[PDB]
DNA sequence: CGGCTCGCGCA
DNA sequence: TGCGCGAAGCCGAT
């Protein structure tokens, strides 16, 4: 659909049909950004061939109440600075609560739309919206991955076994797609409240919120400054001061230097292309900036890889044969210790470390990509069967993690519990061939005193 | 057949 | 801390 420096395999039709005469309608779900959207720039060029203007909406659905106010109070905040920047760009954004299946639809017939466009998203519950949004619309209908370098049914058609699978083929696409981003170009053709769903959100948020023995709530919300100005801050940062040590200094929860970019990266903050634009740039350490390019281009988007091929990304069933053969032989192995949810939510557990790992995310929202690891893994040696470790550790990420609700997760949560996208390890009790990893191991990597002291 | 994103012994 | 090895099943390049 026209554009010179727009690929049209980030592109792909949901619905045929004959072009309305109405304006383009870009319904933003996953990246919410205004800069360095392919799906923004794509419904611009759209709206400019067939001289009519580009409008946004957004759906609010109720499923912040599985979340907490962390999440919801993250995201909102980057949808009021949001406003103002698309208002600035002429383009009104329009904000929707309910059910986009029938919200979506109700709105193009409103207000007469002629296009639709949505960004890409290998989620169960987008892949429902999109087909009851299919059946009550008639115009045409795309989809955009504006949030992947290499669009997901471009990069593999199929579920990647492991990663030494999936780099071959994603770095053999980087010369086509890895390209710069045009400018947002506003409109020609100009034609609820935020604050009032942001109050109102909050307020059916406050009985489930985390507090301490005292009321006082366990969530510190001056670490991340949410919205798209911050996001490039951080970003900023990241190069400048924490890209040289990343490669040495990766695996140490007691250093911060991760990029801190995971909570940006979800709510489609910021684009993990344009990421990958500065860090190629940057003069820095060969083995930080291979280290890193490998996290957030690999690993990142080939979980989008295994939620789009695996329908049951949060289920056993995705496991390996191999995996499940192995946690099914020892299911009736006698475990240490046996703990609840409510016991691994509070951090009740004989494991100092562990505990650490889940007081950083209750306080910050963000645990260190290393103890995460550990975090997950233990869970499944301290639950009654391999599906209560599932079931615990999917709902404490998606609960507390500022990344939560991610394709990034369910795969990394797969990868500690399932061995998705791993190897089989030592044969051991209860964790059967599933990748072992013991508290000894950790003080030889880093010191767990310091861990566990700044987090109680 | 070669090589994959732990623990462990050893400088 | 940094390195080489062990224990394990399977992809995929042929
Ligand atoms: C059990 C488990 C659960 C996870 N839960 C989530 C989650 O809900 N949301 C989430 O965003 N990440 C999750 N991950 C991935 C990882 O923990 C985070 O992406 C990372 O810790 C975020 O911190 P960072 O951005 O500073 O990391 P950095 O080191 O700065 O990494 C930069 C970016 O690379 C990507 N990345 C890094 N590590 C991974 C990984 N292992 N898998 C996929 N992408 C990765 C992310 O997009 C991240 O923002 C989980 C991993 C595991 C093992």
């Amino acid at each position: 659909p026209r554009g010179s420096h727009m690929n049209p395999k980030r592109i792909r039709a949901l619905k045929s049909g004959k072009q309305g005469d109405g304006p383009v309608v870009y319904w933003m779900s996953r990246d919410q950004r205004a800069e360095d959207n392919w799906a923004l720039l794509f419904s611009r060029a759209i709206a400019k061939e067939a001289n009519v203007p580009v409008v946004v909406v957004f759906c609010l659905t109720d499923e912040f109440l599985e979340a907490g106010i962390r999440q919801y109070e993250f995201m909102l905040k980057g949808l009021q600075e949001l406003e103002v920047s698309l208002s600035r760009k002429k383009i009104p954004s329009f904000f929707l609560r309910g059910d986009p299946g029938e919200k979506i639809s109700r709105f193009v017939k409103d207000y007469n739309a002629g296009t639709l466009v949505t960004d890409f998203s290998p989620l169960r519950i987008k892949n429902q919206w999109i087909e009851k949004v299919i059946s009550g619309i008639s115009i045409p209908f795309f989809e955009v991955d504006a949030h992947n370098v290499v669009p997901c049914w471009e990069a593999s058609q199929k579920h990647e076994y492991a990663a030494h699978t999936f780099r071959p083929k994603l770095y053999a696409l980087l010369p086509e797609f890895l390209e710069e981003f045009p400018e947002l170009e506003p409109n020609s053709v100009t034609p609820e409240t935020l604050s009032d769903v942001l109050e109102t959100g909050v307020k059916a948020l406050l009985p489930e919120r985390a507090l301490l023995k005292n009321k006082d709530p366990l969530f510190e919300p001056w670490h991340f400054e949410p919205g798209e100005k911050a996001a490039k801050k951080v970003m900023e940062s990241f190069i400048a001061d924490r890209l040289d040590s990343y490669g040495a200094l990766r695996n140490d929860p007691t250093k911060n230097m991760l990029s801190n970019l995971s909570p940006y990266l979800h709510f489609g903050q910021i684009s993990s292309q344009r990421v990958v634009l500065e860090v190629e740039k940057a003069e820095s350490n060969p083995g930080s900036k291979k280290a890193f390019l490998d996290e957030i281009l690999i690993w990142k988007e080939i979980s989008d890889n295994f939620c789009y091929y695996n329908p049951g990304y949060d289920g056993f069933e995705s496991f390996p044969s191999w995996a499940k053969e192995s946690l099914n032989a020892h299911r009736n192995d006698v475990r240490s210790h046996i703990y609840t949810l409510e016991e691994f939510e509070a951090g009740k557990t004989h494991d100092p470390l562990w505990n650490a790992s889940q007081m950083e995310l209750l306080s910050t929202g963000k645990m260190h990509g290393y103890t995460r690891m550990y975090w997950a893994k233990k869970i499944l040696e301290w639950s009654e069967s391999p599906e209560k470790a599932l079931e615990i550790a999917i709902c404490l990420n998606d609960r507390y993690e500022l990344d939560g609700r991610d394709p990034n997760g369910y795969a990394g949560i797969a990868w500690s519990i399932g061995g998705v996208h791993d190897r089989a390890w030592g044969e051991r009790e209860v964790t059967g061939k599933i990748r072992y990893m013991s508290y000894e191991g950790c003080k030889r990597k880093f010191d767990v005193k310091l861990y566990i002291e700044k987090y109680s």
